[PDB]
């Protein structure tokens, strides 16, 4: 049907070969936010399209922040002179316990964030254990000299406690409290000293202050699920903090392979993403969710958050879909049989573009000069 | 005539043989209390204090919990200790004192909290608790006292019939638990 805003960026071509041009910062009528949902099976063209969209928004002055488990955004980041953070290497160490603003006591809020972090990493923790874990975090902070009034802004990266201190506190308290701190301590040990210590046991090494930032969490794709999720959450909470502290307009936050964040037993992580999708409007930024495995967002435990997360954004790009994903999407977004079929037989980079209540056939393609990236 | 009906109800019930109205209003403690016993009670107290103090921020709601845990710690009881060993337990006074102690470095978090506990620690309300069932003497403070007694009266039976006359929403939730975890009967009039 054609979509052409005043100005904006070129997305691609419509069915009649005419230019689709979108201003994602528009407000008015059915343009209520600047968020995107990009969904498709692997190989469909998600990362290509997102690269185009991101490059063109960057060139118009948007800061870009990406969480990238695929290592799809490294080369772009290099071409643009942005900061590439390797989160599995020592230089990309992000300390979960370093207090940061979530989407009032900074410490109390951060402890609310840490409950989700540790529920993701340590699944199936008794309620006593959760209470005691929070007590332990409070005491470890207190020993590091940080209390309920302390402003995070002032504290140097190395003054924060780490999971090492938390582990040792729990072990010490497990002497006179073996029953409520025992298995807890043994579970923290893997992160403090064991095979996951390289992730979090040490001070934050990154000062990511740049208009193009990529958080590469690729070296985790063979890691266990709870590690994947806990680190994805930790990085997402850090990146959100970046957008909130130094708060220029039109910052685009990209969560690639967002399904990795979904956990039926800790739906709060996805709820955190949802909250991000709402609060980001307050800084005139954009949350872009990119993903396969759409059904993971629609499972009973998380659907309250997953549905809004996928469906509330003003802009959507649906490429070729997996069979289940296609049915769940067809239902969720009330696709017509024409639209459904469109998806069924869509070539790479082709599909449905949604802008508010407008939905049209689109084909995305790159200028030659955009190939370098 | 609900009081009459319930009166003869209780009278006939009496013919075969503990009720929120010993003038439990002062003289002759809401800090008296695998699964550590302390945590559960700390939950109880979330609702109790949410009843006494409205306007309570979430930061304050967490700082009060921390303070609680610490004051207990000073009393010498922690996570693994058996609450049948306590004759000795801390009281609202130690809590207030702690809060005042921490308010000098945490005025934003404990500042408007300590002054909130003054009246209950050694002021207008301290006769009720600051030391180690009828409440019509007190007719936010009444809802609070009523809830405290509800807890001390549910306990008796847990460690063993309850009339709940003229019966922070967690407060009404507590009810459903006691009224299901009966395994005496639970009478409610309103």
């Amino acid at each position: 049907s054609g979509i052409n805003d005043g100005s904006g960026i070129v997305l691609g071509k419509d069915r009649d070969g005419g230019l689709v041009l979108v201003d994602i910062w528009k407000r008015g009528g059915d343009r209520t936010n600047s968020n995107w949902t990009i969904l498709a099976k692997p190989g469909a063209g998600k990362s290509f399209t997102a690269k185009m969209l991101l490059l063109r928004e960057y060139m118009q002055g948007s800061r870009v922040i990406i969480i990238d488990p695929e290592r799809e955004y490294k080369e772009m980041c290099r071409k643009l002179g942005g900061v590439w953070i390797n989160c599995t290497g020592g230089e990309g160490k992000i300390n979960p316990l370093q207090v940061r603003l979530r989407p009032q006591s900074p410490l109390a809020l951060h402890i609310q964030t840490l409950r989700t972090f540790f529920s993701l990493y340590l699944r199936d923790l008794t309620d006593t254990e959760k209470a005691a874990l929070e007590d332990a975090l409070v005491e470890v902070y207190k020993e590091a000299g940080i209390t309920w009034d302390t402003d995070p802004r002032g504290v140097p990266n190395d003054k924060w406690p780490t999971v090492k201190e938390l582990y040792e506190y729990c072990v010490k308290k497990a002497e006179e409290n073996p029953e409520t701190y025992g298995r807890l301590s043994v579970l923290l040990k893997r992160a403090a000293e064991g095979a996951d210590s390289y992730l979090w046991a040490g001070p934050t090494a990154v000062e990511a202050d740049s208009d193009f930032i990529v958080f590469d969490v690729h070296d985790l794709q063979n890691a266990e699920d709870q590690v994947k999720r806990a680190q994805y959450f930790n990085v997402l909470s850090f990146a959100w903090n970046i957008l909130e502290r130094d708060r220029r307009e039109r910052t685009v936050l990209v969560v690639d392979e967002a399904w990795m964040l979904v956990d039926p037993q800790t739906p709060q992580a996805i709820a955190f993403l949802r909250d991000t999708s709402k609060r980001i409007r307050k800084y005139n930024g954009s949350l872009i969710v990119i993903s396969q495995n759409v059904i993971d967002f629609l499972a009973p435990e998380v659907q309250r958050y997953g549905q809004a997360l996928l469906d509330n954004p003003t802009y959507k790009l649906l490429l070729a879909q997996g069979e289940k994903d296609l049915e769940a999407i067809t239902t969720l977004m009330n696709l017509s049989e024409a639209e459904h079929d469109l998806l069924v037989n869509a070539k790479r980079g082709e599909g449905l573009f949604v802008a508010g209540t407008q939905r049209i056939h689109i084909k995305i393609e790159a200028a030659p000069y955009e190939m370098q990236y």
